[PDB]
């Protein structure tokens, strides 16, 4: 599927397949006009590049919730950005990401969910 600076581009048609392929999957629901999403996009992409540089199986993804609204409403998204971590493809119980928005604290937070060499 599409990938912008190593961040997977997800929509309803490929969302279930990404969960099945990636057991550690961070998903950012965003709006391109939202200022905090704009400030987040370079840091999110730098976090994904570093994980890719580290040979990690963790994957970062993003969903334009203004264009994929049913998918966003299915996960109770009521503001942007909304970041959720899915483990082992379990969509009922995603962990909410509420930590810093710099590249290093995203990967640190992901490492605390999985392990230093995941």
């Amino acid at each position: 599927p599409e990938e912008e600076d190593h961040v997977l581009v997800l929509r309803r048609s490929n969302f279930a397949e990404a969960l099945a392929a990636h057991r550690y999957l961070l998903v950012e629901f965003y709006a391109p006009w939202c200022g905090h999403c704009r400030a987040l996009a370079p840091e999110y992409a730098r976090a994904a590049g570093r994980l890719r540089a580290e040979g990690s199986e963790i994957r970062l993804a993003k969903v334009d919730a203004t264009e994929e609204s049913d998918l966003a409403q299915q996960y109770g998204v009521r503001g942007y950005p909304t970041i959720k971590f899915f483990r082992n493809g379990d969509t009922a119980s995603p962990r909410e990401y509420t930590a810093g928005r710099e590249a290093d604290d995203i990967v640190n937070w992901l490492r605390r969910r999985t392990g230093p060499a995941a």
